C-alpha cells in the first residue's frame, strides 16, 4: 500500500480520444461587389445574377483573393480531421447603392450618366417554381457578379413563377440554411472545399446523366469507400431531401426608351458557413471513412456542368 | 467476430447445443442471435523462471498469482484477424506476428486485468436486425461465417456484402423464378478484437514468458423461428444470410473495426 | 420598404472573429515503459530516473515513433494560431510490475534470475528540498528512462531532503500542474514543441548565466518582440512564480551481497498536456503577437543546458 | 485486485443445461374429409366410422 498523494488503485486508463471531438470552425467570406447591369458583355447584362450557393462558392473560389484564414483553417483542420459536418449556412446580402444609367435621348446624341434610383429595389429571385440549373465551367465563372443565364429573368410577362423578394438600399437580405442533413452518424469526407463542381450537402435526387453526382444524392445512399487496396468499406446512411432552387438577383425589368433600364448594384454579401470538423482520433484509424461519405460533385469529363437546383419538395399529408 | 462462439476449432468440442442448433436449423426458416455471452474465468497464472547462471540456465515454472491477465480490446485500431481454417481461429494458438498489447510509444489498446481467481464476462447484442427481419439459419460449420452487427468495413478480396451495411440490399434466388428481394436498416456494430496477453515485462536476456489456465465459457442466445405449419419457400424474404467472408482466398481478414464516433444532434 | 422575408434595416455587420476563438486540443502521449536499474550503463544504472516535466518531454519528443495525431493536431493547429495556452498538464505513472535481479552468491558462481518484489512500490521523488537542474544534451537525453544524474539518489543517509511517495505495483500515481499562469489577456506564442531545451509555463526567477532564458522567467515579463523589421512589439505582462521540481524516479537502495539490489519496473506513464490554441482572426492582423509570448527557452550555444527546477517558493505571511 | 470492467470472483459455475429445457410443439393435422355411408365396400358402409384418437 502506497502513502503517497494523489495515488489510487488504477481503473482502466485508455485516454486517446476515442475519435469523438469537434472544432465548430466558421468559413465567413466578407464581399463588397460590384453587380452590374449595364454592361453587354461578361455577365453584366441585365440577365440576372445567380448565387451559385448550391456549390462551394461560399469559399470565395471564384477569387483566390478572397482566401482569409478561415479557409486556411479550414484547409488546416480538413488535414486533422476524419469527417466534418455542416451545420448551418448563412447568407446575407446587404445593399448600399442602387445607381442607373440614365439616358437621355436627342435624336442620336444619347447623353449618358449614372444616378441614384433609391426607392427602386433589389430583387432576389429564388426561381422556387421551376427546375433551373446553373452551368458551372471554372470557379471564376461562379462568380456570382457575373453568373448569368441567357433569357433568363425574374419577369415574364406571361407565366411569372418566381418568388422575388425586394432589398432596398440600406436593407439587408439574411437567408440561413441547415446543411447538417446527415444522420446516424455519418459524416462528409473532409473536403478542402477548392473544387467548384464539389455542391453542399442536402439531397436533390434529381442529378445530370452526363455529370453524375453518385448516391449522395439520395434519401438513401449506398456507396463503397476504396479507404485502400483491400478494406473497402461500404457507407449507407439515411438522407432528408433539400431543394435548394436557385437564387436570382435582378434588376426590374423596366422599359425605357430603346431598352430597358439599366441598374447597378454596390452589395456586401456576407457568407457565413458554420462547419464542424471531428477531428482525427489520438491513434490512427483509417476505418473511421466508413461512417464518412463524400460531398456530392458533378463527376464526369464534362466542362461545362449543370448542378440541378431543383425547386421544392412536394408535402403529402398522412 | 467469427463463429468460434460454435467451437469449431476443435470438433471434440460439439455437444447437444449445437447438435440442437444442427437440428433446429433445420426446421427454422429464420435466426435471431438476441445475446452473447463470453466469460474468461481465470484459474493458474504460472510463468517459467529462469536462474541464468553463465549459460546454465535453470528452468520452472512459478506461480505469479499477484499478476494479472490482461484482456485487450484493441479498440483505438482497426486490425484485422486472419483466418485460414477452423483450427486456425483457436484462441490459444491465434496469433498475429508484431502485435502485442504493450507499445512503448503509443499505447492504444484498453486492457483489463483478470486475477487469478477472478473472472471476467463480456456481452453483445446481436439481435441488430429490425424490420421483421432474420438471419438465413446456419449450422455455425464454417468460420469465415461472422456474427450479427455490421462493420461497414470489408476486404476487398474478400467482399462481405450487403450484410455489413447499416441499410442491406440483396437478391436472394430462392429458387430458379421466385427470387426476393431483401432490404433492411441495420444499426452498425464495432467488436473490436480481444486480444489476451501477459504482460511484457523484461527478464534477463527476454521478456518473461507466463502461461494460464483459464475456463472460458460462451454461451450464444439464438432464437429459432420455426417453419411454419405449412410450407412457404418465401419466407426467405424477410431472411438475410450471415455476413461471411467471401471469394477463394484461403487466409481471410476480418475487419474488426474497433469503434464508432458519436455525433451530436 | 422592401417587402421580403427575413429583410431587415441594417446594422453595423462586421463578421470577422475579432480574434477571439479557442480550440481546446489535449497533447496526450501514453507510454509503457522500462523502468530499469539493473544495468551499468545508458541510464540504466540505479541512479534514479528524472522525469523531465519542466521540458516539453510532453510531446514525447524524445523518440519521434511516439508521434500521434495530437502533436499532428497540434503541429497544425499551430500554424493558424496566433497564441496558445496551456491550462493544465496531467502526468500519470500507471506502474504494472516490480521485478528484481536476484543474486545467489556462492564463491564467484553468481546465479541470476529475475523474480517479483510486489510488496516493494516505485518511489517518486519531489527533490522539492533542494535546487537541482537538469541536463539535457539531446532530445532522446530527456527520455525518462534513461535520464538520470551521477551521484543522484533518493536516499540519503545523512539529511534526505527529498519527499518520495510510493507507487506499488497496481497502483497508479497521478500528478497535475496548472500552465495557465499568464494573465492580461497574454499567451504563449505558439511552438510546436519540437525543442526540448523549450520549458514549459511558469516562472523560475532562476535561469543559468550561460543559457539565459530571459524575461520569460520572472514574475514581470519585458520582452521586445520584432515581429517585422519595423513594428517591434514591447511585451510586458506579471506571472506567477511556479517551483516545478524535478521528479525523480528510484527504486530503495537495499543493500544486498556486495551490492544494493536492482529492480526494474514495467511503468504506463499517460501524459495529458491541455493546451487551448486560440486561432489566427479572420483577417490578418500581425500585431497580435504584442499579447503573446515566447516559452522559455535556454538560450546559447551549449550543447548540455541545465534547467533551473527550483524547488520551492517561501510563502510570507500579511 | 483486476481493474477491469464486469470482472467480479468467480462463483461456482456450470452454465450446461443440467437438462432443463422445454419448447412445446404443437402436432397439428387439418384434413377436409369425405365421409361416405353410400359405398358397399371398404369402409364406406354405413357402418359408423371410429376416430382412432
Amino acid at each position: 500500500e502506497g502513502y503517497g498523494k494523489h495515488i489510487t488503485s488504477m481503473h482502466v486508463r485508455n485516454i486517446f480520444n476515442q475519435g469523438n471531438q469537434v472544432i465548430r470552425n466558421i468559413v465567413k467570406q466578407q464581399r463588397y461587389e460590384l453587380l452590374d447591369f449595364t454592361g453587354t458583355e461578361a455577365g453584366t447584362t441585365n440577365l440576372p445574377k445567380i448565387i451559385p450557393y448550391q456549390c462551394i462558392w461560399w469559399r470565395g473560389l471564384q477569387n483566390a483573393a478572397n482566401v482569409n484564414q478561415t479557409i486556411n483553417n479550414m484547409i488546416a483542420l480538413n488535414t486533422i480531421s476524419y469527417g466534418v459536418r455542416f451545420l448551418k449556412a448563412k447568407l446575407c446580402i446587404e445593399v448600399y447603392a442602387v445607381t442607373r444609367k440614365r439616358l437621355i435621348q436627342t435624336g442620336a446624341t444619347s447623353y449618358y450618366t449614372d444616378d441614384f434610383e433609391q426607392g427602386q429595389n433589389l430583387f432576389i429571385g429564388w426561381a422556387d417554381r421551376k427546375a433551373e440549373s446553373i452551368p458551372i465551367t471554372t470557379p471564376a465563372d461562379l462568380d456570382e457578379t457575373k453568373l448569368t443565364v441567357a433569357n433568363t429573368t425574374l419577369f415574364d410577362a406571361n407565366n411569372d413563377n418566381i418568388t422575388k423578394e425586394e432589398v432596398p438600399t440600406r436593407e439587408k437580405w439574411c437567408h440561413t440554411w441547415d446543411l447538417d442533413v446527415l444522420n446516424h452518424n455519418y459524416l462528409w469526407e473532409p473536403n478542402n472545399l477548392d473544387s467548384q463542381w464539389t455542391l453542399i450537402p442536402g439531397a436533390q435526387a434529381v442529378q445530370p446523366t452526363a455529370t453524375p453526382i453518385g448516391p449522395t444524392y439520395q434519401e438513401i445512399v449506398i456507396a463503397t469507400k476504396a479507404i485502400g487496396a483491400n478494406e473497402s468499406a461500404l457507407v449507407t446512411t439515411i438522407q432528408d431531401r433539400r431543394s435548394y432552387p436557385r437564387l436570382m438577383l435582378s434588376q426590374p425589368q423596366i422599359k425605357d426608351e430603346t431598352d430597358t433600364m439599366k441598374f447597378k448594384y454596390q452589395i456586401r454579401i456576407s457568407t457565413e458557413l458554420e462547419m464542424e470538423h471531428h477531428i482525427k482520433p489520438d491513434i490512427a484509424n483509417p476505418w473511421l471513412t466508413r461512417q464518412t461519405l463524400p460531398l456530392p460533385a458533378l463527376s464526369g469529363d464534362g466542362t461545362t456542368r449543370y448542378v440541378p437546383c431543383v425547386p421544392y419538395e412536394t408535402h403529402v399529408s398522412q
